[PDB]
């Protein structure tokens, strides 16, 4: 599914994402815009063989179990096929878990590299919240 940038903004707020570790929804929203352009079907290979899954690109590495990487662990309990579903109920679950993990939102290298520091508050603009 290819979110509406409104529609997952609201879908995130729902799931209590909205100031989640004390970052706002626009955080979350700019994350999934270069993540995955809201698409909950992106997938990514890293160099390192792990594979990133769903609107915000969670990684095989530690969090999902997909089989094919080895060494891995699955923090998050799901298939990481759970992070390409139309219902980003699992997506939004083990965000929270990556989140809180020391390192808040700078676990997403888009992120950091993106939205970190800029208005991220344009991405819920007239959004009905
Ligand atoms: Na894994």
């Amino acid at each position: 599914k290819v979110f509406g940038r409104c529609e997952l903004a609201a879908a995130m707020k729902r799931h209590g994402l909205d100031n989640y570790r004390g970052y706002s929804l626009g955080n979350w929203v700019c994350a999934a815009k270069f993540e995955s352009n809201f698409n909950t079907q992106a997938t990514n290979r890293n160099t390192d063989g792990s594979t990133d899954y769903g609107i915000l690109q969670i990684n095989s590495r530690w969090w999902c179990n997909d089989g094919r990487t080895p060494g891995s662990r699955n923090l998050c309990n799901i298939p990481c096929s759970a992070l390409l579903s139309s219902d980003i109920t699992a997506s939004v679950n083990c965000a929270k878990k990556i989140v809180s993990d020391g390192n808040g939102m700078n676990a997403w290298v888009a992120w950091r590299n993106r939205c970190k520091g800029t208005d991220v508050q344009a991405w819920i603009r007239g959004c009905r919240l």
